[PDB]
C-alpha cells in the first residue's frame, strides 16, 4: 500500500517537473 | 498554448485530490 | 494569466510536498 502511494506521489510530481519546465522557457524564452 | 497548460494542469490537480483523499481516508477513517 | 498559471503551479508543488510528509506520518509508526 504504502510503495503503490509514494509510487504516485512520484509520478505526479514528474508531471509537475515537466509543466515547470516548460513555464519558465515561455517566459524568459 | 495557455489552454493546453491550462487543462493540464487541472487534470494534475483532480490527481493530486484524489491522493489527497486517499490519505485522509487511511489517516482519518 | 501567465503569473497565474505559475501561482497554480507553486501551490500544487507545495501540496504534493504536503501530502509526502502526511504519507511519512502514516509510514513512520
Amino acid at each position: 500500500e504504502w510503495e503503490a502511494l509514494e509510487k504516485k506521489l512520484a509520478a505526479l510530481e514528474s508531471k509537475l517537473q515537466a509543466l515547470e519546465k516548460k513555464l519558465e522557457a515561455l517566459e524568459h524564452g
